[PDB]
């Protein structure tokens, strides 16, 4: 059996997720390797962006980096994780590759090398939910995240970083350490090496600036970068060119050295070793332990059962979270402005009311406070509001009006005894 | 006195927005204009994707739309609104071309055309809000939008469009027509011509799929789609070519044709009558009802009014809103849960409680509120609940609680002329 990519976790038609723990049992359980510490290489981030593409140049190291020319025969095709072109996905859940590379360290220590794939965030298949648990399950298991963006680090994507990575955050063991260990911003087309070059350094000069704190910046773009620079021990950027429109657009492309720009060549050989040369391997941590192939299986394990069940916050796009805040606010407010209304009328040192004078009332207050609640500008507006929020509300205020009756009826338990023992009189 | 670029929506270094309204009214209250009805065209959509760009060849047709060669000699440089590489956003706010064409349609009403370009989205200076402001203005304003996308249409992207067009409904009056008209998915540099080809057609058929709502989507996948088929009463999209390395990596092109691909160029020329030719000018509409130069200028400033003001929610990052989601809603438990509790030992229903004892289970249940509240998992840290919601919380739960001490002393009544009596 030849090596080749194995699917270990399943995302399911109805967005439920599945580890193929038989396939990572068998990849990472094995004598050989189990008792292994783990560099785990993963590449992550938006769909159809080249992802599985690099991945197979990183395996054609993997396999050569002893020989002189590891980057392959310029007629040879690329071959390994599936890539192709189209603008529908084609990576699904996360794949790795099942030989796990045995790499001797500069220090003498013997790794292991595991190389993961990624379903790209963000295709029309999938739910927020989806593409956060994909993100998220390749950072906490990888020992370097490499997250693929295209021509350039926008602010979306720092907040789907900081999404993703909070996402993780939450499902992983309480650590006063950081979370996670190297990322590698990859910007796929950078277009201006005028600007910042090619490579590591034009890179990490571009990335210092973009991810910059200063306490002067508004808060919001404060809150992303600090945020990011708090889950990650090492973070860097690489600018690779555009490799060429055969690459890009041209159906008979395969893969061949021979139709890839060559500029773009010069950077991939200088990126791939970088990432992956036996000096740059980290073994992965997690709560300050260095792991092993086996014990990286059980956080697998851990971390999916996780995102199986329902402990964490769903991740929510933006209009759908604001959304929720928006009406949550307005709930509190009408729900705490009915109570302090009928706190005016039947608090505890307020007279006894009659049943249907406190029926009277309780029905214009919960009218007011349903009314104040519709009246406020929310985003989803009125819709969003009425189906998910509002039955909420009338429901809660009859809870607090029975709660009232409980308090006034105790002021008065004998009024309607006693107003039938009076109309008879 | 040769036509420009004119700032009139101005954005300061302090997320503010400033409405140039000499400079609209200059342009848009003109004798020969003020009174025709508008076409509003607009680009916007991520920063640094060559909006800029396309406006300028926009305006080459609008200039020389009765020639056979309006894109323009080979050799002459792309000029008009700013547009140039580097990875620094260059347009912000809104301008608009200083120019208004007068268009004869086919039916022989004469429009007005107005060109707007805007400030990409996600530039590393501007906020969410920062976005959303210019990109709802330039739908509310504009009757053709091209929302300008790079290589394919993701999910994230039709989420923003989502987000932006909710934020500008939220600032319009309630209508029972679509709030807006034209919407064109511009997909720049699309990869797969032997997927769907360049141009309309092609892409007409791959944003009818990315788009298609089927019952057995995900309601989330659903939903997205829903809102903007909502939204517009026109939606189309083209696929245009990439246009050369060069325009995208040579920091000497200045926009000559002849540096720029060929295909790329033919479907230019395809896309720019099928966007402004005279049968596709949208007469702008505002609930139903067709708007002059006049009557959008007023719109200029009474939606900027709306947008400097803080009638509206602001719009927030995934995170941010989630933990504030998260928060809000731990909250609202944590009270709930104090409330059934304290209703257990001092409803009306329950005995009257000694003081002390009503203070000691006060104690107790405001703490494992307090405890269940911090406990709840939350995107955004203990910290952001801590500093932004714990001590609101306990200061909430001691005024019920003074509410309770209140029910429960209203149990203890004791009229000393009355006993004597009795
Ligand atoms: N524009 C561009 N295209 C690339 C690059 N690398 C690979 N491609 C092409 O991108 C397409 C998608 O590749 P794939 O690895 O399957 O993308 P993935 O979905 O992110 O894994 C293929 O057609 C590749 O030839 C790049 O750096 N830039
Ligand atoms: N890849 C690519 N680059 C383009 C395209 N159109 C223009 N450009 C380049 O994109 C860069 C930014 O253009 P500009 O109009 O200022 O972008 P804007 O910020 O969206 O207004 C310039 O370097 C243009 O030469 C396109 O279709 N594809
Ligand atoms: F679109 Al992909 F792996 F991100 F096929
Ligand atoms: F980056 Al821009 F106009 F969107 F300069
Ligand atoms: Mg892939
Ligand atoms: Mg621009």
């Amino acid at each position: 059996k030849k090596a080749g990519p194995v699917q270990v976790l399943i995302v399911k038609d109805d967005h439920s997720f599945e580890l193929d723990e038989t396939a990572l049992n068998r990849i990472l359980l094995s004598e050989a390797v189990r008792d292994k510490e783990v560099v785990a290489v993963s590449v992550a981030g938006a769909f159809r962006k080249g992802k599985s593409f690099l991945m197979d140049f990183m395996l054609r190291y993997m396999y050569n980096q002893e020989s002189v020319d590891w980057v392959g025969d310029y007629n040879e095709p690329l071959t390994g994780f599936s890539w192709r072109g189209g603008s529908e996905r084609e990576t699904t859940g996360i794949q790795i590759w099942s030989e796990i590379f045995l790499i001797n360290k500069p220090d003498g220590k013997k790794v292991a090398v595991l190389l993961m794939d990624t379903q790209g965030t963000f295709d029309s298949q999938s739910t927020l939910r989806d593409s956060a648990t994909v993100f998220a399950l390749s950072t906490m298991i990888s020992s370097i995240q490499v997250y693929n963006l295209s021509q350039n680090v926008q602010e979306d994507d720092l907040q789907h970083l900081q999404l993703f990575t909070e996402y993780g955050r939450l499902a992983m063991e309480e650590t006063f350490l950081k979370p996670f260990q190297s990322l590698i911003f990859l910007v796929r087309d950078w277009s201006f090496p005028y600007e910042f070059s090619y490579g590591a350094d034009g890179g990490a000069k571009f990335l210092e600036k973009r991810l910059k704190v200063s306490g002067n910046q508004h808060e919001e773009l404060q809150n992303v970068r600090k945020h990011i620079h708090s889950c990650f021990t090492n973070i860097s950027c690489f600018l690779l060119p555009h490799p060429g429109l055969k690459v890009a657009t041209n159906p008979n492309f395969d893969g061949k050295l021979k139709e890839i720009d060559d500029e773009f060549i010069k950077n991939l050989k200088i990126l791939i070793p970088w990432l992956l040369s036996p000096e740059s391997l980290d073994i992965k941590e997690i709560n300050g332990n260095k792991i092993t192939c086996r014990g990286l299986v059980e956080y697998f394990k851990a971390y999916i059962k996780i995102y199986q069940g329902e402990e964490l916050p769903h991740p929510k796009s933006m209009l759908q979270a604001t959304a929720e805040a928006n009406n949550l606010a307005a709930v509190a407010t009408a729900k705490d402005t009915y109570n302090k209304k009928m706190e005016e009328i039947c608090g505890g040192d307020k007279p006894f009311l009659a049943p249907n004078d406190l029926q009277t009332k309780h029905l214009q207050l919960k009218e007011e406070s349903v009314k104040l609640f519709r009246g406020v500008k929310k985003m989803g507006g009125e819709e969003f509001s009425r189906r998910n929020y509002l039955q909420q509300l009338e429901s809660e205020i009859d809870e607090l009006y029975i709660q009232y009756i409980k308090h006034n009826d105790s002021k008065n338990i004998f009024h309607a005894a006693r107003a039938a023992a009076l109309e008879h009189h």
